[PDB]
This record gives C-alpha cells, structure tokens and sequence, in this order.
C-alpha cells in the first residue's frame, strides 16, 4: 500500500506547474494506478509535466492529448 | 487551484499511518474538496487521522463510519 504516495509525489511535481490544472482523477485502488485528467497551454509543457514525473521515480504515461480552443487536454496514468 | 496540494498533505499524514488503508477518493474540481473512503481497526484511529489532518492546517471532516468484520470504514473529507 503505497499508491496514494505516489499521488502525493505527483501532486508536488504537478504543483510545480502554474500553466497545468488537474481537471479530473480517476484513482484505483484495485489496478494499483491513479489516472489524472490535466489541461495545459500547448503539448510541450505536458511533455515537461510528464518528463518532470519520470525523473522523480514515477512510472508515468502521457497520452490521449487533444487541442480545445486555447488548451490541451490529456490523460497523465501514474503507477505501475 | 490548490485542491491537489491538499491531497498531497492528506497523504503525507495518511502515508504516516501504518493501520490506515485507502480504499477510494473522489476528486471533485467543481466543489473543491476531495472525498476519502479509508479503512482502519478502529474508530479510534479514524478520530487519530482527523486530528492529525486537521491539526496540520487541512479543513477535514470524517463520517459515514461503520465496522465490517475486523475493521472500520469511514469518509474522509479534504477541503472547504
Ligand atoms: C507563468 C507560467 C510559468 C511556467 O510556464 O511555468
Ligand atoms: C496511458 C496514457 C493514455 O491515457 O493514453
Ligand atoms: C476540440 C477537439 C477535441 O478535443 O477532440
Ligand atoms: C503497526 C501499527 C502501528 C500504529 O498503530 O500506527
Ligand atoms: C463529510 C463526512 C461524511 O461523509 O459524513
Ligand atoms: C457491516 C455493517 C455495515 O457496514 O453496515
Ligand atoms: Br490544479
Ligand atoms: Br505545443
Ligand atoms: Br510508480
Ligand atoms: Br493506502
Ligand atoms: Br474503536
Ligand atoms: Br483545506
């Protein structure tokens, strides 16, 4: 049992971001992963958000990304 | 845009206790607060993780508790 630590490391990279809003989370107890709707200006900071994630120990994946209007919306999964 | 700090803090102090497990959270951008369905031995230790949130600066309130075989289940609600 260590997954909602994970969020908790998630949650101070992500902090890190004042252009990233985390608009939903989907957390799974069961599939041991935590999944995290987020919004950003452009694709390139998601990259960074994802790279940021990576390097702090996370297991991290980044896709489902799509442009609307001024913002990319995208589905960040951590834990494995 | 603050909310997931507060889970980050809330799983710092759940993350300090070995008897508490999480079973589910609900994350919700629209109200501000997030919602924690945890496990525990006991009513004593649930009223033990209140205080211990509460008293490190978060707005938490703990209901919906009820004893299930060999432990407790409660709710757990971050943010005001
Ligand atoms: C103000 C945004 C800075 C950043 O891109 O992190
Ligand atoms: C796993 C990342 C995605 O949602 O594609
Ligand atoms: C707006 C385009 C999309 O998100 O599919
Ligand atoms: C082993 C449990 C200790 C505690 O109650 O925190
Ligand atoms: C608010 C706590 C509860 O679920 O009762
Ligand atoms: C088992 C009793 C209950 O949770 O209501
Ligand atoms: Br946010
Ligand atoms: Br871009
Ligand atoms: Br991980
Ligand atoms: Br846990
Ligand atoms: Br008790
Ligand atoms: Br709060």
């Amino acid at each position: 049992g260590q997954l909602l630590g994970l969020l908790g490391q998630a949650a101070t990279v992500i902090g890190g971001e004042p252009t990233v809003s985390v608009e939903q989370l989907d957390f799974s107890a069961a599939r041991g992963d935590v999944a995290l709707q987020v919004r950003a200006p452009g694709f390139d900071v998601l990259e960074r958000l994802r790279s940021r994630l990576s390097e702090s120990g996370l297991a991290v994946q980044l896709g489902s990304a799509s442009r609307d209007g001024s913002t990319v919306s995208a589905r960040l999964v951590i834990g494995g």
